[PDB]
Parts: structure tokens; sequence; C-alpha cells
């Protein structure tokens, strides 16, 4: 009964889901890093023009 | 063909895979915190220099 053929895939589909989530979390990680790098609080405080 | 299916290590595979998502999620979660704590309002204010 467990040896007869049937619908297959409960570990193989499972592992493919693990890779897809890891890829999606990597894309989210990269997009957060790009947004953070575009919001740099460097040593460039707002240069108000000096009065003549 | 039951006690020796050649897929016992899959039991060691999938659960390990779970930890991967957790780690990745944790990384992503940390990044989200590194965004959120950088977008929270603060008592520090962009004080423009006072006019003489």
């Amino acid at each position: 009964g467990m040896q007869h053929p049937g619908s297959a895939g409960g570990v193989y589909e499972t592992t493919q889901h693990f890779i897809d989530i890891k890829e999606h979390l990597h894309i989210v990680k990269r997009d957060i890093d790009n947004l953070v790098q575009r919001n740099m609080p460097s040593n460039e405080k707002p240069k108000c023009p000096e009065l003549p």
C-alpha cells in the first residue's frame, strides 16, 4: 500500500518552496539595502548659503 | 523497500531548511528594524541656524 505508485512530492515540492522564500527574502534584503544606501546620513549637513 | 528508502536524510534536510528561512527572516527582520528605527520621529530636530 505504501509501495504502490501514486501522487509524488512532499519533500521535493517542500525544498523548492524553501529556495523560493530564500530568494524572495534576498530580493527584499537587497531592496531594503538600496533604500538604506539612498538615505545616507553622511557628514553632509544642509549647507545653508552663507550671508554676504 | 520501506525501512531503507534512501530518503532518511531528507528528514535531516527539511528541518534544516526551516532554520534557513528563520535565519533569512531574522536577517530581513533586522533590516526592517534598521529601516524602521531610521524612519521613526525623533526629539532631535533639523535646527536651522538662527538669524542674527
